[PDB]
């Protein structure tokens, strides 16, 4: 297709501004992390179907992470992003999305990180505000793709609908 370029290695990387990183994650974990090394420590973990409460670890920057996470659903999976904002502080869980065709997207744009959230097929995007946001090397563990933000609309169509 025109529309998309890739697939592409997991691997760490500067994108450009107003590009969707289309990501096709497989088990459960880290899908994608990313810094500033100011004041934002983020990244997105996802959440197998059929999961009470607990406490799982992740490695988050070289780091051994305990969050407590949880996924009541038991057909969807659940992504979940995650953020510091300090070196020394702790993660914040913000933004979930609910996935039966197990996509996401981040996009660096305006000064933010922006992702996905809700619940498919009528996810929505939301965004974190992002000090000296041109700098944020990302680090994807999955597959991923690359969509202009022109095409927005079908990226949303991708995350709601798989490809
Ligand atoms: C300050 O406000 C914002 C931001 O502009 O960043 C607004 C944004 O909607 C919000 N996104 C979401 O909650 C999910 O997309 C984000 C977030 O709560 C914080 O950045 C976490 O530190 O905060
Ligand atoms: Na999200």
């Amino acid at each position: 297709g025109s529309l998309l370029d890739g697939p592409y290695q997991p691997t760490t990387f500067n994108p450009p501004t107003s590009y969707w990183i289309l990501l096709a994650p497989t088990v459960e974990g880290v899908v994608i992390q990313g810094t500033n090394n100011i004041d934002r420590w983020l990244a997105t973990i996802l959440i197998e179907p059929n999961v009470q409460t607990t406490n799982r670890i992740y490695n988050l920057f070289g780091q051994q992470v305990t969050l407590s996470v949880e996924n009541t659903s038991q057909t969807q999976w659940k992504f979940i992003d995650v953020s510091k904002t300090t070196p020394t502080g702790n993660y914040t869980q913000h933004g979930s999305l609910f996935s039966t065709p197990k996509l996401y997207a981040v996009m660096k744009f305006s000064g933010r990180i922006y992702t996905y959230n809700g619940t498919t097929p009528n996810a929505t995007t939301g965004y974190y505000s992002t000090t000296n946001y041109d700098t944020v090397n990302m680090t994807s563990f999955c597959d991923f793709y690359i969509i202009p933000r022109n095409q927005e609309e079908k990226c949303t169509e991708y995350i709601n609908h798989g490809l």
